[PDB]
DNA sequence: ATACGATGGG
DNA sequence: CCCATCGTAT
């Protein structure tokens, strides 16, 4: 018995690994019928990323037994750089032994590449992210959000996000002076705030600017905040699932 | 208060890109006629002079003349947080030692506000009189930038020789000797010459000057014996940027 | 004097990009038939052979044969001062040690003139005589460049295996094993008399693929116990061949 | 941290 | 064929 998943849009998988490799190097892929789930904290335990790819998003998905694949994300991103952006990527793992096979098929079907990747024995054991609801939920174009985080990183190392019914404000402050970006509430080009209470948290731009490498996956990003609680930045992945990143304040 | 609104914020970004490599600190001389800036490079080899007329701005209010001392490095960094289509507004209030930059998104949902510490600085030069020059070459700026880049791969100095018909640029080094000869033709070369001239300049400086290239599709070289070269970039309905380089 | 005018100067810029990484010094063999150049890499693993026929030039005059010794690094730097649409003219006078390059702008206002110091260097890489090979693979050059780049991320050597239907490229290292299998098919063409399996160093193949801009195809010719020939044809002038020993 | 060249995309 | 972005090299 074996795991095998075929993905006609191989570029999603290349984008997902770009969005993770800077933050994590090693992660356990939790493969099952429901699909692929991945959850890891950054080397420093400051942030946690959680990937969901549903079975239905794949063109073909067979999972005979659940597996816990430990994968070096650096290696896998390297192996994915040998996939053309228009290739059909297929992942295959046989329930015994320790190797993931990647197969990149050329649309023409004259070139077929076949990589075998050494898995890791990494003993993940990771917590439960429950459903939860937050004081302010900002929804905004991801490129705007990326740009905001890049700009303010030129002023300071920390950004102070302040949210109110009408608008969210991002601020940084350093040797050059102070910056202050104030978004107001407005195929995905407008800002939307759903807020129950107001909130003002401060985060490190270094981490937010890792999160924004997910930007190619999604035209929108969702920020959820509540006091003394990690920020959730979420990128929906087409009709497959999501990528969330949690960052603790201060 | 001083306040100037500029709908084409990308000019101001470009102006600061063209200066920051050459100067780090400069006193903006703000008045009703407009903004003037004039300053030598760190080594006093070259002098740059910026003119932005009041009428080039979309709004310009100058209650009292000021001398704003601004760190160009800091201001360029702050301008990198402006989108190329943003409306930039500069605002400085009598008394305060802080320049406000405000970048407004065309959509008008995102508005950025930066506040920049000013420096205490005085309007560091007067000079650069009106004169008429022996040879005035007018040429596509990208051609001129390319010429200065190419010859910098041969030598450290370029010898510019001008005659009625044409100007010639030459350099010489370890690899050999290069020689670009332009003939008289914002896509063509034009020479207005009263006398001929042959001056030698350092390419290191000319290659700073060419960072102004984005401001203008043409550049004007004015030359006369024993006198600094003027390289001028006219700015889209606002004014100019001139750089003076002494021969050698 | 020697004098050759080339309306498509970008070929000569490309030819020097394709050689400078592999060789730094080479003797240009100028003659009536045209320009020939032949030289081994610094470590004598590989030999490159350039052919530019007299008929490919827009003008070609060679009064007597010369052996111009040229620093390819210097000449590439000088060629970087040529616009991609310029007319390049090479001129050498029999008893001078200087090559003149002249770049004319299509407009003909901008004319650049460079003079380049020649070197006094011998000439013999012994070349390779023409032969017929067991497997000849013909394929898009950018595919071949990509293949060589990809597998260089897995291993340092590639094992090229050819059969009537298809060729396979394989590499193997710390990350694991890769394996690209092309089938005969813009398109891949195999002419094979016998099957062939040789192993080459990717370090070298990846220098060879700097010729890629010269040609939309590349030809690999192989036979046992004999160097691989990778050939790039040059637009109506000739070719660039690189031989790598297994 | 900054400035230039080379590359890929439009 | 030009530009902008990345990567490098100072």
């Amino acid at each position: 018995h074996m795991f095998e998943a075929r993905l006609v849009q191989g570029s999603i998988l290349k984008k997902v690994l770009e969005a993770l490799k800077d933050l994590i190097n090693e992660a356990c892929w939790d493969i099952s019928s429901s699909g692929v789930n991945l959850q890891s904290m950054d080397s420093s335990h400051v942030s946690l990323v959680q990937l969901t790819l549903r079975s239905e998003g794949f063109d073909t998905y067979r999972c005979d037994r659940n597996l816990a694949m430990g994968v070096n994300l650096t290696s896998m991103s390297k192996i994915l750089k040998c996939a053309g952006n228009e290739d059909i990527i297929t992942l295959r793992a046989e329930d015994n032994a320790d190797t993931l096979a990647l197969v990149f098929e050329a649309p023409n079907q004259e070139k077929v590449s076949d990589y075998e990747m050494k898995l890791m024995d990494l003993d993940v054991e990771q917590l439960g992210i429950p459903e939860q609801e937050y004081s302010c939920v900002v929804k905004m174009p991801s490129g705007e959000f990326a740009r905001i985080c890049r700009d303010l990183s030129h002023i300071g190392d920390a950004v102070v996000i302040s949210c109110a019914k009408d608008g969210v404000k991002f601020s940084a402050s350093g040797e050059l002076g102070n910056g202050n970006i104030k978004l107001s509430q407005t195929e995905e080009e407008a800002v939307t705030i759903e807020m129950n209470e107001p909130v003002q948290l401060t985060f490190a731009l270094r981490y937010l600017n890792f999160f924004t490498k997910a930007t190619p996956l999604s035209s929108t990003v969702t920020l959820s905040m509540s006091a003394d609680v990690p920020l959730v930045v979420e990128y929906k992945i087409a009709d497959m699932g999501h990528l969330k990143y949690y960052l603790a304040p201060k």
